[PDB]
């Protein structure tokens, strides 16, 4: 339930204690939560605010097609994933516009900064969007979701493609305790721009339901856990489509669970507001494979949700 | 807490789900649970029955120090796999003596030890998981990527017992050292009580190794299923008065726990209730 999310931040206030982290900005923060979603109860879009679900299921479909290039994701205005890709680009030999040393933490402090960063922002991704080289080069992100799902490479020369063999196992095997997909390769790691926050997931059935847990190493409680509960949500009334089964529960565990310091007035403000019914979710009944779906063929209907709380982006 | 663990057997008895797996076998089941264990509160070894610590503490020793060869288990009465390695005494007794015949019968190949130590690569080089998560330990405390993995999707399809431990992370604040685990599949009976103590320890002996106190360990379960021939040993626990965990004692003589045997790990005020057998 809404609840239950809505729960992890009020005790994050709380008690969550402070955190120095990678990206600078400042943490507040718990080890060890499980959130529970039966799934059969409405679609996990966060009501108490407006949660851009066209973006999570571009990023999911994204994921699904075995993509780690930007380029896609900005075809369809998705610019969730920019700053890794920026950040990549304006270390490299061939950026030479101003000093973009620390702008995660810059455009909030200096404004004739921000517009700077604004700029060079704006010819990155025309320059991804128009010329195939710099998107080839400066688009991608490592071996991130997308390549560890579809195609985690093998030693002897191959790739295993995890997603689909557990897809398949659910079919023949339903009551099988390995249906786990990971993304933690262990070799790639140092590659990735970033490695994976949501790190591994399993599957369950009973009496023809499907139920999810996902392992989150890493959850950045305002911005990002909206956006994951509502992308394996989402993966997961997939799978049971595919499969011919009914949909779950969706557990989400967590490692360290986080509030960044600059969302508490949002996190706050969220906690005043009364929740809403639940979306529901409409797939395509015409497709068949997970892998088969494109962007009409999943809505959300109903979602009425309070308005949309803006936060900073760490990193 | 104890009551947790208590409370998820109490669960699986009452609300778990019946299965039936092509051996015939029963199975009462439930998806995505979590306990906590407060370390500072005592040692998580569990009272309401009898948990043998030795073969958890020669386990986790061989798993550490990246054994994969049992040698070391069988030097310290240890038997947990001579089966996946096996008249039967001229067996063990030539692993105990021949030095060359425990090398060529008493591999084990590729399980926990293998892949927290020696992960193998590409190129065929390999990564030292636990070692490099040491030092990110003492150097990267606010890290949130402290992971060990256990589970690669190359070897599974081809592997006779793949990881029931999938992966572990690490977290620090303030001076304590905590752990969380995910499990895929879990015996709540036989075990989650042998897993339970095992982790503790690790955690335990990873915060000696970098000077720190110790926080939780928590423990994560996908499918937790009970043996139906488990329930009656399952009630029986259920009906006894839990009692104070004991104290771990790790010897402060040595520096590192890569040099720790047997003898340097002890556990204080263990006064559990009898032991229980069961089928396993
Ligand atoms: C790609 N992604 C997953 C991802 C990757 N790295 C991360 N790194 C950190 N520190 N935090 C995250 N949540 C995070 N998330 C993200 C990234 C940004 C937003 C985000 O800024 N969303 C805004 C803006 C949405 C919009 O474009 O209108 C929101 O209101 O929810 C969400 C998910």
């Amino acid at each position: 339930m809404e609840e239950a999310y809505l729960a992890l931040g009020k005790k994050i206030l709380e008690e969550g204690h402070f955190k120095e982290d990678r990206t600078g900005t400042g943490t507040y923060s718990l080890f060890g939560y499980q959130m529970r979603f039966d799934l059969a109860k409405g679609f996990p879009l966060l009501t108490t605010k407006r949660v851009p679900f066209g973006l999570i299921k571009s990023e999911l479909l994204w994921f699904l097609k075995g993509d780690t290039n930007i380029r896609y994701l900005l075809e369809r205005n998705n610019h969730i994933w920019d700053e890794w890709a920026f950040e990549r680009y304006v270390k490299s030999a061939d950026y030479q516009g101003p000093d973009m040393t620390d702008f995660g933490h810059r455009v909030l402090q200096d404004p004739a900064f921000a517009e700077q960063y604004k700029e060079e922002h704006q010819k990155f991704c025309d320059a991804i969007l128009n010329d195939a080289e710099f998107a080839e080069k400066y688009g991608e992100l490592g071996n991130i979701y997308g390549a560890q799902w579809r195609h985690w490479e093998t030693k002897d020369g191959s790739f295993i493609d995890q997603l689909a063999n557990v897809i398949e196992m659910i079919k023949t095997n339903p009551d099988s305790r390995r249906l786990i997909v990971s993304a933690w390769n262990p070799e790639d790691v140092p590659s990735m721009a970033l490695p994976p926050c949501h790190t591994m997931f399993q599957f369950y059935v009973n009496e023809g339901k499907l139920s999810c847990q996902l392992y989150q190493r890493s959850a950045d409680v305002f911005l990002g856990v909206p956006f994951n509960i509502a992308s394996y949500a989402l993966l997961t009334h997939l799978i049971a489509h595919e499969t011919g089964l009914e949909v779950g529960e969706f557990v989400h565990t967590l490692g360290d669970a986080h509030l960044y310091q600059n969302h508490v007035e949002q996190m706050q403000e969220q906690l005043s507001r009364e929740v809403r019914s639940f979306p529901t979710l409409v797939l395509n009944p015409d497709k068949a494979s997970v892998f088969d779906f494109d962007m009409e063929d999943i809505k959300v209907e109903g979602y009425d949700p309070h308005p949309t709380i803006k936060a900073p982006i760490a990193v």
